[PDB]
């Protein structure tokens, strides 16, 4: 549970709400916090259009997305792609004044989006960024799914090594834990026909990097067939994958609404959790496959990531915004994976339906427009409040969820007892309004920059500090850290 | 067709487009005009929000609508409804100069919307204002739909002689000619199910109105039916009324796509233009009737006004907004009443299907999300470029149409050849951002007030001065002439 201490700045509605009133008074504009503390911030050049966050030691990289649409080619949004669009790096040696030092603009990092990722393993440090909106049928070279690869021994200044051109739409890359491969995941345009797969690339020379192929799900009768992955995690020695699944060609993993449909009828799916044996890869075997080992369904189509709860392998899997009452986290127990189980479940307030009904200035029941003229509740244009990415403080060693909600900020989520994970903290940044990537009415993912933010990327949590770093897309680059009550409460160690 | 000259700065792409080379270089926050000069502007204590003008000799009134939804109780929506929220008496002595002077916020004021009117007839000044949202069902007694009655002999300040409390929702409402009744559209909730009426109510005595009814449409049959017109207009002897008509219960007419639909393919279908006889209650007939004389199918549902062209009866009619290719007006001949005839349409070449596809930045077709996850293109961003009332500029001696298109700006229009109506001039206001009734990011038109306006109101021309008078959303309350160019070779007076 929360505790509010002098220290906070708390929530003045329901959990996870933005209350219109704020919004009217302009409270909605500052931060919201309890249980944590601003240790730095960057505006990244006050830029705006913020989303994914990767890191090397102590550099961040938060890459870019454009107003012109997801799906947009980029050889079309040359008015929305000049400076400061592009990767961005960011100098956090002093966490107390992160500073962005320069930006990568090349044919995958201009336009990333979600398609951004980053390892330090041993003796390889790299960076890869992607051209999300690239590869769509019937468009030329210019607008092919680029995939940037940089060296990051310098991680202040990554080294373009190579540019890579997928043969497929390319949505979320995973680097392996080695650093020598990119599991790169098709959603688009299979979608919701679950064909699409899984490419993988071996970036051993990142110079001269070498397609291994496109895999589908293989079953134990031997068989294969296409599933759209939205993002795979990666074991530690990469025999396994995990894969957050939106469909699988075999039609068993149901589809649902649309996360951006403001209103109101058909729910958003889940989507399924599936376990893959990559050993084949691992151990360099002909003909290689991705068989499937055991499936949660429900588990999350959208982002899934392993947590050691108190010993004991679970994953933490999520689906992704949604209108009220959008979407949330469920954890996973994975100690038998042929058979994993959901054990729990973290939402808000805000994530119960009884509650977004009892908010709204008008009730649908009286709206005579309903069918006719559909326009959403005003409660329902400032943001989704709902997952976006879903990360744990340590694979190997978890406490702490670290649960993007997007318009909801950061929840911070003790997750001790998997069966009943319960809400320590969180953060909101504020607003940021008429930024160069965020600004002029143009965004199309249904936040309003006007008066609120969103907080859209992967969580960093930094054992040795214990300091969290994650990317909003207006208000930029965030340092927090757990306040000294919460940790000491957390039992984390003390440094 | 629009003679670019000397003091004129046109539009830069398609005619009616808004393009985004503009909102990105900030081009589309200034004004955009050609054929016309502005003569004054107020931006309304800056407040935004505004949607209806209407007038009385040198003052305009400008009612406001506000961003907690159409249909919100006004009770819930008090954040919203603080000043300069109200009805805006403008004084406009000084054309070059116009002043706001006074808020209306009474019952019907407070959240007028569309539920505006005001005339100046022998003997009698009036200005009514109603609850636009008001009378949905389940509500409180506050939440009622109120309509707030103002004696407006002096029309710098109107005095409250009453508020009347309909016994239905009224959506917009129209004064005859005499200054006697007001005439309510209930289009709410029958909708599309065409379950609703026209209602009347006596306001000769202003301190004691008097409610006459709600009426349905009869027909030859000897069967009234009930219909759901948007709004009325009137003959000058009050005997003929026409109806901009939404659905019939009779179910004839055709029924579309929410106007307000971002990027939708199924286009907002036209309605229907109805000219009712309204001789009963000119006359005084006991169990008085509205019986249809004629119906001009595909005329328009959101608006019809009575037009004369060379000497010809005509109506001009249209829907409103919606996506690309949008709504736009149609010209009717009706020198036979009983057989309404559309002759004309005035279409900009964003009313134009294949332009509306060649300006996306990407084409539907490419689009895998297309029904999973529904985007609108970015070029649907800005605002629907689609009428929203359909004015003339002298209902009695008809040269031009002054035709609001919403983020298109205002359209002037030659009517001269009606199966030919081009366009001579246009004015578009360009922005005014973080307004406290449009500001936030709140809205729910589909106006994108951070880069461009929504022109909306009715449009008065003043044959005297030659002035034009219109209010825009965020930019306030305009007065602008035409050329002496334009003047000249369309043959108005000096
Ligand atoms: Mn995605
Ligand atoms: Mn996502
Ligand atoms: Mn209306
Ligand atoms: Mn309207």
């Amino acid at each position: 549970q929360v505790v509010i201490g002098p220290g906070d700045r708390p929530e003045t509605g329901l959990q996870g709400q933005t209350t219109i009133e704020d919004v009217v008074s302009g409270r909605s504009k500052l931060p919201y916090h309890a249980g944590v503390r601003l240790v730095g911030r960057t505006d990244i050049w006050n830029r705006g259009g913020n989303l994914q966050l990767s890191w090397v030691d102590q550099c961040a990289y938060v890459s870019t997305f454009k107003q012109a649409g997801p799906i947009t080619a980029n050889s079309r949004s040359a008015l929305f792609l000049r400076e400061p669009a592009g990767v961005a790096v960011i100098d956090v040696r002093d966490p107390r004044a992160p500073k962005p030092v320069r930006l990568l603009r090349d044919r995958g990092s201009i336009d990333a989006v979600e398609t951004m990722h980053a390892i330090a393993a041993p003796g390889r440090k790299v960076l890869v960024a992607g051209a999300y909106s690239g590869g769509i049928a019937g468009r030329g070279e210019e607008d092919a799914a680029w995939l940037s690869i940089y060296d990051a021994s310098n991680c202040l200044n990554p080294k373009l090594q190579s540019e890579f051109k997928w043969p497929a739409n390319i949505h979320m890359v995973t680097i392996s834990p080695n650093g020598r491969r990119v599991y790169g995941t098709e959603v688009v345009p299979g979608l919701g026909s679950g064909k699409g797969g899984l490419h993988v690339l071996d970036i051993s020379d990142m110079k001269r990097p070498r397609y291994l192929g496109r895999f589908g799900v293989t079953r134990p009768n031997g068989l294969t067939a296409g599933f759209t992955p939205h993002e795979v995690s990666i074991s530690h020695d990469e025999r396994r994958i995990y894969a957050a699944v939106l469909a699988s060609e075999t039609g068993d993993v149901p589809v649902g609404a649309s996360i951006l449909a403001s209103d109101g009828d058909v729910p958003v799916e889940n989507g399924s959790v599936y376990i893959l044996d990559n050993s084949d890869i691992v151990d360099g075997r002909s003909q290689p496959k991705m068989r499937l080992v055991g499936e949660a369904k429900q588990g999350g189509f959208h982002s899934v990531v392993p947590a050691s709860i108190n010993g004991v392998p679970h994953l933490v899997g999520a689906a992704e915004l949604g209108a009220c009452p959008g979407t949330w986290p469920r954890i996973i127990n994975i100690a038998d994976e042929k058979n994993p189980k959901i054990v729990g479940e973290f939402k808000l307030q805000m994530n119960i339906k009884e509650n977004c009904d009892a908010i709204r200035f008008t009730p649908r029941k009286e709206d005579p427009y309903a069918s006719f003229i559909p326009i959403p509740d005003i409660t329902a244009r400032l943001g989704a409040v709902g997952s976006h990415f879903n990360d744990v403080d340590d694979a190997r060693n978890t406490r702490l969820g670290l649960f993007p909600f997007f318009a909801g900020g950061v929840r911070i989520v003790d997750l001790r007892d998997p069966t009943k994970p319960v809400e320590v903290g969180y953060y909101k940044p504020g607003a940021n309004p008429d930024t160069p990537l965020s600004g002029n009415g143009l965004n199309w993912t249904g936040l309003n920059d006007q008066v609120t933010d969103g907080c859209m990327s992967h969580v960093r949590y930094v054992p040795e500090s214990g300091h969290i770093w994650f990317a909003c897309v207006t208000t930029g680059f965030h340092v927090v850290e757990l306040n000294p009550d919460l940790r000491a409460r957390l039992g984390f160690p003390t440094v």
